[PDB]
């Protein structure tokens, strides 16, 4: 199972790790992708997870979008986890760089409550433009299921742990 995580709360754990390497090692039941409404996995966590699946995640995602249309900001869908996990929960956090409502971050984290345990990144962090300290606070105050957060950036991981209230 998950190793080397720092316990933040009853159900939230955090580690300085590459979520792709973490997924290949643990092969969790659920890996969360930092998705956009189009499931276009170009960069950030989505681009990295997709590249690890040899683009199978993108092929599956394009078929999902062709059938269902785009997701809502704050919404999610469950697709295959390919070689990374049993399932991938594609969650759309607000992209503040695209001028999206930061209040939608709590709705985005609520999707995690449908899964008993997840390997996840901080939603709306990185290229999505939100403050990762705020994302961690929303995560701990919203998610009730067991969430193992992988933070790629060491300096950000240290800042998150050292400033955690
Ligand atoms: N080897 C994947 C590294 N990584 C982790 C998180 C987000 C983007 C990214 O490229």
């Amino acid at each position: 199972s998950f190793s080397g995580y720092l316990k933040l709360t009853d159900n939230v754990y955090i580690k300085n790790a590459d979520i792709v390497e973490e997924a290949k090692k643990v092969k969790p039941t659920v890996v969360v992708n930092a998705a956009n409404v189009y499931l276009k996995h170009g960069g950030g966590v989505a681009g990295a997870l997709n590249k690890a699946t040899n683009n199978a995640m993108q092929v599956e995602s394009d078929d999902y979008i062709a059938t269902n249309g785009p997701l809502k900001v704050g919404g999610s869908c469950v697709l295959s986890g390919h070689n990374l996990a049993k399932h991938c929960l594609h969650v759309v956090g607000p992209n503040v760089n695209k001028g999206e409502d930061i209040q939608l971050l709590k709705s985005a984290y609520e999707n995690f409550n449908q899964h008993e345990v997840l390997l996840a990144p901080l939603l709306s962090a990185g290229i999505f433009g939100a403050d990762p300290i705020h994302s961690l606070r929303v995560c701990v105050d919203t998610v009730r299921t067991n969430v193992y957060l992988a933070v790629f950036d060491k300096n950000l991981y240290d800042k998150l742990v050292s400033s955690f209230l």
